[PDB]
């Protein structure tokens, strides 16, 4: 079980590749094992590996968005990684779960992302602690013609409205332990339906504009016409550039005392079943996911990582670090793919005045029949 | 006209880069000019070039989807390319137009794509020539709960329903010659409303299922439950493997005696304004888009190219070659980004029974509104 001469890794982008080269160069000085890096987009790595791995041209470790976890495993491409408690130490717990399928840890998280609550201090001086407070700010600051809104988020997209519709006891697929049951949908629960009725109420009160897309909301927020905006960290720098000290960022507030959890997206390192040096591949994977490495990663890339012990020096990103510890993984199973469009359609219908129970009942029916078609 | 030591090109993906190293290895033997290839995905190239070009570290030529032509030019990143009549010979005419902005040719088309009409010969023996017989096939082969449909396409998505809604004299943005006028929209013209009513009638007659997504439609077609399916060429191998000689492929039919024209998508090579060797970059661009190079390309990649003198050996792809010469470029201006979601929403509403004139009137007003906010 001694060292091989080389280990290959599939990195997502030229930017990350340049960063992991530096890191792996140090790995080579420490261990003597050379590391070959290949730039393959994460969106193309799963298809590519299914072809290259069986022919001996695949990598020892590769990189994917966590929602591909079940599919990667089911195809016999992603191998189980057995880890020590000491090796798991410092990793975001829900991030690990996001990369766990059939009760097996299939990857280590490198990058995590969620939404958070941005606010314009010139319009909202204090960080909203409750949803009732966010609503109160919506009521005060929303002006009809002036394009001024107290509260915005892309409520027609399930990704964004998720935390406003699903509480801790609600679910998409029922979890009978770690196993999502694909035949038990919670999309049309009494509680989700009530939250969806509230969402429609926000549309009825004029708090959420029907015509605006997520990109319009971004523009409006930058223009200084929006008090509160729930979105991802993608435009942090330009929001900081535009607002300076007036840019506020906070975690999602509590909803009736229970804290809101946005979707958690995770991207990270998988072990190839076709790797012939699984011990050392794992060793390299741990080295590139160490506190040291991922701290340098957050410093140099301004992204939140899968390590809770990594600390950005940007207080705005510190908020997303916290939010990442209080979030819910997008189900990592293939059937989750069937959920997005019907819930998106339901959300569009809700915004247009459709009875929310009917909208969600129809989405649930549609998801059920689509899963059967694509996954007998 | 005196050669540089090296030329740099940004390629979209590892697979394409492997193909262009071989071509450029030959280029270097002919000219003596070294070529450096870097793998940067086309969705990341504008942003990357925006930052690297000014620092003297950008490429000589880069690769984008034609939809970014206007933006690339407005930011002073893409340079005009002066071309001979003989240098233009063999290029798909609409593909060139897709890459032409402010009356300037800004790129040469490498890859093109449109939808076409697939049909299962066990259900539909002959290639349908007219929309009227597409419908007749729909009336005859659509059966309630056997999940059998004579006709399918993702009518909720504007990219797919476009040819069914817009005829030759209809338009998104009015073309005052070659340049689009962002303030004159045609999305709600009488003729388009009329086609939208026809589309609603296909939902009312049960020809198009409301619950199905594109991915479901793909599944149903592969199960042998669908007579006719309008979609792109992306799964052509899977369909061939499944049906063999029973896979029919034809161009979109005539509608009222006129050719239905789907959207044309083009991807290709732009010339960086920051290149210090524009003459020779142009030379390299012409070499990598020659009949010889693109013929080799279609052979190894199974993609349709921007050259009409390139012929695939696959008869199913020959159909796509022809379709690409009878298509309409997606408007290549930034304002087109505001069009997609509102038209998608209107299509969804139409599928749900909303009055099509209202649906399209609201989309039009929303687009007008969103364009003003994002481009003031
Ligand atoms: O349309 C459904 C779509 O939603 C999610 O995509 C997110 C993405 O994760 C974020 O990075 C950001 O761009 O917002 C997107 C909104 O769609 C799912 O992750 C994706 O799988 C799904 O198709
Ligand atoms: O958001 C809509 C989207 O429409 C077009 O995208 C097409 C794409 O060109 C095809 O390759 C295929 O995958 O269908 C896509 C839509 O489902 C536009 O190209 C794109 O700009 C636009 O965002
Ligand atoms: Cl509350
Ligand atoms: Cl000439
Ligand atoms: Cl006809
Ligand atoms: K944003
Ligand atoms: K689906
Ligand atoms: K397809
Ligand atoms: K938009």
């Amino acid at each position: 079980k001694d060292k091989p001469n080389q280990l290959t890794m599939w990195v997502d982008g030229d930017k990350q590749m340049a960063f992991y080269k530096k890191i792996t160069d140090q790995y080579t000085k420490k261990t003597g094992i050379k590391v070959k890096l290949v730039n393959i987009g994460q969106n193309d790595q799963l298809e590519n590996i299914s072809l290259d791995a069986p022919a001996g041209k695949g990598p020892d470790i590769f990189f994917l968005a966590h929602d591909n976890t079940g599919s990667a495993y089911l195809q016999g491409l992603a191998a189980e990684i057995k880890l020590s408690k000491d090796e798991l130490k410092g990793f975001n717990k829900q991030a690990l779960k996001a990369m766990n399928y059939d009760n097996k840890q299939l990857a280590l998280p490198a990058i995590v992302e969620t939404t958070a609550l941005f606010y314009n201090k010139k319009l909202v001086k204090n960080a909203p602690q409750t949803l009732e407070e966010v609503e109160a700010n919506a009521a005060k600051l929303t002006d009809s013609k002036k394009k001024q809104y107290g509260m915005l988020f892309d409520a027609k997209n399930f990704y964004f409205n998720y935390p406003f519709l699903f509480g801790n006891d609600d679910y998409i697929f029922k979890k009978n332990g770690s196993e999502y049951d694909i035949h038990q949908l919670g999309l049309n629960s009494k509680h989700v339906v009530k939250n969806a009725e509230r969402l429609q109420k926000w549309y009825d009160k004029g708090y959420l504009p029907k015509a605006a897309t997520h990109d319009v909301m971004i523009g409006l927020f930058k223009e200084g016409k929006v008090g509160q905006f729930v979105t991802g960290p993608w435009n942090i720098n330009e929001y900081q550039e535009t607002f300076g000290k007036d840019l506020g960022v906070t975690t999602l507030p509590t909803d009736g005392g229970k804290p809101m959890k946005p979707f958690l997206g995770v991207r990270g390192w998988y072990l190839s079943e076709y790797s012939k040096h699984k011990y050392w591949a794992k060793d390299l994977m741990l080295y590139i996911t160490s506190k040291d490495t991922l701290q340098k990663y957050t410093d140099e890339m301004s992204e939140i990582t899968g390590r809770v012990d990594v600390k950005s020096s940007n207080p705005n990103l510190k908020v997303f670090e916290k939010q990442a510890r209080h979030a819910e993984p997008m189900p990592n199973i293939p059937e989750m793919r069937q959920v997005w469009e019907p819930m998106g359609n339901a959300s569009i219908f809700i915004s247009n005045g459709k009875n929310p129970k009917q909208a969600l009942d129809e989405a649930t029916n549609d998801i059920t029949q689509n899963i059967k078609i694509l996954h007998p």
